[PDB]
DNA sequence: GCCTGGCGACAGCCCACATGGCATTCCACTTATCACTGGCTTCGTCCGCG
């Protein structure tokens, strides 16, 4: 470990009194091949760095463990939950759960959480046992996560970019929360079939139901500083990216 | 006491429009400007003040 901890004993071992927390290493070592665990990325100039832990992704519970109903994928996931492996069964009641620590790379913090995913949603499928109306239903709900997803970021980087633009960000913040939240009720509904605004009960897919969540969560937020004609001009032309 | 009815006489009828018209050019700007600050850690050293 990078750190090094030493914890003082109490006199009959119950409890620990004071503590030391110091390095054991003065030089860094590459650690070799990337943990199974987390999710990487690869940025610009191809340094790969696992993707950050971010709170606005736990205002809507547990959306991390939906994880398994998915492009890039942690490799233990993806050794363990296929069918290249070899269990026969097991992989069907299997459920991830992931633990998320969202904070500064230093020494500032900001939130965590644990995210297991929903039963219902596996159990829903099993309520009516027919190879196509789950199969359908399985369809629907990996299509509700891919959708909302692809529009996470395509809202983040839309906020991101005209924040920057309109000054030449805090607009992200708020519009990740403002998504989530609204995004959140929406998805139940298209997987329960219920009538959700931007869907239509059995239609193949998501149906714009989520694109219409992230327009209103980036209107929400934009609102106010829409006035002036140059800013409405930058605040537009990175809106209309959200119409897919 | 309450409810209902009454208080000269006070007019009637007929009549009511057709037709026509209702504009057109031109002209619509430039320039400059667009903030800062911070909300990490412990410790050590230096500088200032008493």
């Amino acid at each position: 470990f990078r750190h090094a901890v030493l914890l003082h004993p109490s006199p009959d071992g119950s409890h620990v009194v004071d503590a030391w927390v110091t390095w054991a290493w003065r030089e860094r070592n590459i650690s070799p091949e990337l943990d199974p665990y987390l999710i990487y990325q690869t940025s610009k100039e191809g340094r790969v760095y696992p993707r950050p832990a971010e709170a606005e992704r736990a205002i809507w519970r547990d959306l991390d463990a939906l994880l398994h109903y998915g492009n890039y994928r942690p490799t233990i996931l993806d050794n363990c939950t296929p069918l290249a492996q070899v269990p026969q069964e097991v992989l069907d009641s299997l459920r991830l759960r992931a633990f998320g620590f969202d904070q500064d790379g230093q020494a500032r913090d900001k939130q965590w959480f644990t995210a297991t995913t929903p039963a219902v949603l596996r159990w829903l499928a099993d309520r009516e046992t027919d190879d196509n109306e789950n199969a359908r239903i399985v369809r629907r709900i990996t299509l509700a996560r891919k959708a909302a997803e692809a529009l996470g970021r395509r809202l983040e980087k839309a906020c991101k970019e005209a924040w920057k633009e309109s000054n030449s960000g805090p607009w992200v913040q708020h519009g990740m929360s403002r998504y989530w939240a609204k995004a959140e009720p929406v998805f139940w509904n298209i997987v329960y079939d219920r009538p959700a605004q931007g869907y239509t009960p059995g239609m193949a897919g998501p149906g714009n139901a989520f694109n219409l969540v992230a327009l209103a969560a980036y209107d929400e937020v934009t609102g106010p500083y829409c006035e002036r004609p140059r800013v409405a001009k930058v605040v537009e032309r990175h809106r209309s990216t959200l119409f897919s």
